[PDB]
């Protein structure tokens, strides 16, 4: 049997750095895990040890930390590249700074091939883009080939800035064609890599005729056969064994974000390319495992710029940014209010007709901020300020709510209310009013949302079985200050930018700001 | 005696081609008046006539109409040196973009004189300012020497864009040593020419000792000796004779706006520079008046850029802009909510301690709300869409208001309600709830305001005697829509920028537009 070690990453979100285990800021250095210059440690042993290795990623190298803020891809190229990746799929991140934003920095600067086989090129766009990306790419290892075919999430245009001349095709219909040519093309060894998330991964195992191993992204999903190294839960074994349509046994495999994990996945092939055993893990990458001296002073020099960056300004508060516990665990308040609008303005997508914008409503635990900002240095606002405010290495994702759910999550809001306790909620595109003298969980008197399908955005009475689009943090989608009710209830949660970032681009479009107490939330 | 014939201008405001009778967009040719052509003609008129002239301008060409928009003070410059005046005052307006704005467009290419007295730089602006603009000019007129010595108001920081480095001081203070100085130096003829309005100017007239005449403007002050020849109301004789406190008569004079009227004063002096007469009368530039042709033709070749620029994208709406009568003299409506915010943001202005910013608080009345603009061309947004919203040649002024008066304002915007009448006011920094079952005058039941003196901008209960800084358009400050209580209470009124001009800024810096209805008027 011919045997490949496939290794693999996803979702690596810009930590570039090594991280503590929740993959926040790095704080004591000893007990961190993670960054590039461990990774390629741990890489560099493993082809020592294995004739037959390939190095994938499956998409969402950009976007979440200040590297991705400042280099807007260039490390992800520079760092890539000294790793030697053999291949990487596009992911819905990499569309964050437009078609230009992957062009630049990206497709023109990786030594490995970027692939996608769903996405289709429109207009003068088709060939300025032609070849840059790939659909495929047959790759020698050893004495053999192997092909690996791409794929990107279809609801990349609601997550992310592709433009409106890029089409997401379905996944499973791009790749069959794909697969179907590279079999006639005597390639007999075939690796979906992809960026749809773990369901869409089963299906493309269960159904694209031909493919042997799916290496997926997207959803952060964790897998691991025996008991697991560290604190994320598996969803299932690692690999995650699909039967097909034609009777095979198909591996999937992913290997949660943020870079803390190495995918590690074995398979051996027989003569005519079909897999006869599939076994691994991924390995936890923690402080055991040496940072590699030449990659880590890489990263300290690249890392000056981002230093310089952080005291810069980024624009100007006329206003008191009011981010007092005292504040935002008691009443509206304007940091909460400006920290939703940034939100909105960091979800404005390429809308349907009906639409204005798919989503116009936001929530945010008061919890969750954590300093005002003064205006000393004539109101300057530097990354440093933000990061006091939000300093947790969270994301603002999209979820889908019934109105119930959201009736639910504005009772728990004030269900103790008075104690100084992190549950109460800052919004943009919600209007609420709470009656304090009524029974917990009888509180909300009126709770009245911005419109989403209609031509001029105004506000109508939340109605109990509709589903809403809101931008929250990730910490509340995952149930974090007793929202047990968003994550037990929620119909899709997809995960978005970095915390800091999402408010540091709003206030550098708007530069001047001001934001005011206008009545979003109020008493009686 | 020595006979000089003063001829001057005031608040052109970007009147550089001919207008309707009401200083608007001329429609007839064959009945408009003002405009640089026509002025041309009659200035060499009577330079033909009068040995001794000087053509003075009292400042605030800068502001009003696409010219100032698109070639931002070059064509202050470019007409102004082609009438060949012979001095000039800064206006407020002068700073409204920046200090940058006057030095290059204006102030290094005019070549007249350029006069302040008591404008102080400081800082490095001192080196790079130096002499641009001067206290005073002595020029000669014939045999004679005449010392003309400027001035600017002191409120120029509230009302345009000076920057922190420029410190206006009190006129009278920083006049009289410059004139006491002429005087030493044998200049026995001396003229003030300034723009800080007419009260002003009578106060300079009697305190500034051995001024003989005084040339004002920024009240937009109409003065006539006799039946008038148009529809503007004199507000005392042409000259205003004021006695000094040394015991003179001090001719004081202004022209109105917008270049309708040249004022033409005939000032006859003693062999001492002692003014024994003076007489005479503004001029209506009407159509009677030839345009000149080659100033025409010239204005006819500028006007080229100007057709270019009303058709190009200014920046981009996501929204239907809801400008319907249906919609505006009936309800909050998202175009009226759009140019509120408009209005506020242009006149943010540098702070006391005690504010965020002297001006939270905007009414517009629906009836001045022309046009919607919907969502053709991909959301694009052009000047000639936002001229057919704001049609009338308007300014957004800003205007002192007891508590009391806007109680009356917003009882008068309902008195009526359900005709589609225009007086229904849209808001910006104020939420205001009606009551229509109760009487006509009982029907405002909550009004709050957005405080200034404050760290936090929220909102508070109106104070019935609170004076209230609130920017609304000129055709209000004037009584317009009935609004008799605000032109007979107010307790100061100044004009302001081009209502066009301040929604096209404030989209262009914005650069994507999503105004909603948000409860800023309800019922019940
Ligand atoms: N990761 C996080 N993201 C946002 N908010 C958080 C996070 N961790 C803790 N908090 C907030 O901090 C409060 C405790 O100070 C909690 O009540 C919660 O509101
Ligand atoms: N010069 C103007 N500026 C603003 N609004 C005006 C002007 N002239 C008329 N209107 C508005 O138009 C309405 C009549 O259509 C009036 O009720 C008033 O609201
Ligand atoms: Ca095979
Ligand atoms: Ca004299
Ligand atoms: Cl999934
Ligand atoms: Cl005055
Ligand atoms: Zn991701
Ligand atoms: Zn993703
Ligand atoms: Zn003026
Ligand atoms: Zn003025």
């Amino acid at each position: 049997p011919w045997e490949l070690t496939i290794l693999h990453t996803n979702d690596v979100h810009s930590r570039l750095e090594q991280t503590s285990e929740d993959s926040s800021k790095c704080v004591d250095a000893s007990r961190c895990m993670g960054g590039v210059a461990r990774l390629f440690t741990k890489v560099q042993q493993i082809r020592r040890a294995e004739p037959n290795v390939l190095l994938l990623d499956a998409g969402d190298q950009y976007q979440g930390t200040i590297w991705f803020t400042v280099y807007k891809g260039a490390e992800v190229a520079h760092f890539m590249n000294a790793l030697r990746y053999d291949a990487m799929a596009l992911g819905n991140h990499e569309f964050d700074n437009g078609v230009e934003g992957l062009i630049e920095p990206l497709l023109k600067e990786a030594k490995f091939p970027i692939l996608s086989a769903n996405i289709k090129a429109k207009g003068p766009l088709a060939s300025q883009i032609s070849g840059l990306y790939l659909p495929y790419k047959v790759l020698p290892v050893g004495d053999e080939v192997v092909g690996i075919v791409g794929y990107t999430s279809k609801e990349t245009p609601f997550l992310s800035n592709p433009g409106t001349n890029l089409v997401f095709e379905d996944e499973i219909t791009a790749l069959q064609p794909e697969v179907d040519k590279l079999k006639t093309l005597n390639v007999n060894k075939i690796i979906a890599l992809g960026h749809s998330g773990f369901e869409m991964d089963k299906l493309i195992a269960q159904k694209v005729r031909g493919v042997d191993v799916v290496v997926g992204g997207h959803s952060n999903t964790f897998l691991y056969t025996g008991n697991p190294p560290s604190k994320e839960v598996p969803a299932g074994k690692y690999p995650f064994i699909v039967t097909s349509d034609d009777g095979r046994k198909v591996p999937v495999v992913q290997a949660y974000a943020f870079g803390k994990y190495l995918g590690y996945l074995k398979i051996e092939f027989d003569e005519r390319g079909n897999v006869i055993s599939s076994h691994g893990n991924p390995i936890l990458l923690d402080s055991s495992i040496p940072e590699d001296p030449s990659i880590k002073a890489d990263i300290n020099k690249w890392r000056i710029k981002l230093d310089d960056y952080s005291t810069q300004e980024l624009g100007k508060t006329i206003v008191y940014l009011d981010g007092s516990s005292q504040s935002c665990r008691f009443r509206e308040c304007n940091m909460g209010n400006l920290i939703c609008d940034a939100m909105i303005n960091n979800n404005l997508r390429h809308a349907d007709e009906m639409f204005w914008n798919h989503v116009s409503m936001c929530i945010l635990n008061g919890g969750g901020i954590r300093s005002p900002i003064d205006e000393r240095n004539d109101g300057t606002i530097t990354w440093e300020n933000l990061a006091a405010v939000l300093p947790f290495g969270g994301t603002f994702d999209l979820v889908q709510l019934k109105g119930s759910t959201l009736k639910k999550a504005f009772e728990h809001s004030v269900h103790r209310y008075g104690q100084s306790t992190g549950e109460f909620l800052q919004v943009g595109g919600i209007h609420v009013v709470y009656d304090l003298s009524r029974k917990p969980g009888d509180r909300v008197v009126k709770l009245d949302v911005l419109c989403t399908a209609c031509a001029v955005p105004s506000y109508d009475p939340l109605k109990m079985d509709e589903v809403y689009k809101v931008i929250l943090p990730n910490f509340l989608a995952n149930g974090g200050d007793g929202f047990q009710m968003i994550k037990d209830e929620l119909l899709r949660h997809d995960s978005g930018d970095q915390d800091i970032n999402v408010v540091s681009t709003y206030i550098s479009k708007m530069k001047v700001i001001y934001p005011a107490v206008e009545g979003r939330i109020k008493f009686s």
